């Protein structure tokens, strides 16, 4: 499995009427594990695919960075933050995460904005994302006012 089918996988999920597969996140992610050093093409096609996506397909967009997110987070565990390392990958989804967020909790049904919700939590629970607030785009409040 290469780029180009990194690229077509990511794409296909289009054709996904839910915007979701494990089978396929799972694929994603152990391609994103075995090439760390091209992290900075993954993560920016991740992240825009996540802008790009239809509406009932953002939560899925944000599944594929809690997928490969957390797997880069344990790696990050496992011991710099030059592009082709995890730390970087992990401060370059954290410096667009409140963007993201906001805007599939907008596009979000009811049942979609309840799961980003428990996202949030099991984010908060394992220091993804630790340095941003994210305590406020989590209440209910916050979707009803977008």
């Amino acid at each position: 499995m290469d780029f180009q089918n990194f690229v077509a996988t990511l794409e296909s999920f289009k054709d996904l009427k839910s915007g979701i597969s494990g089978s396929r996140i799972k694929k994603l992610t152990t391609y994103a594990l075995d090439h760390i050093d091209i992290e900075s093409k993954i993560i920016s096609l991740i992240i825009d695919y996540s802008r790009l996506c239809p509406d009932s397909h953002k939560l899925g967009s944000l599944y594929i960075i809690d997928s490969i997110g957390r797997a880069y987070l344990d790696e990050t565990r496992s011991n710099s933050n030059k592009p082709g390392t995890c730390a970087h990958a992990i401060n370059t989804l954290g410096e667009v995460i409140q963007e993201l967020l906001s805007d599939a909790i907008a596009k979000s049904n009811q049942d979609h904005k309840e799961k980003i919700r428990m996202l949030l939590d099991i984010w908060d629970r394992s220091g993804l994302f630790q340095k941003s607030y994210l305590n406020a785009i989590r209440s209910k409040c916050f979707a009803a006012a977008l």
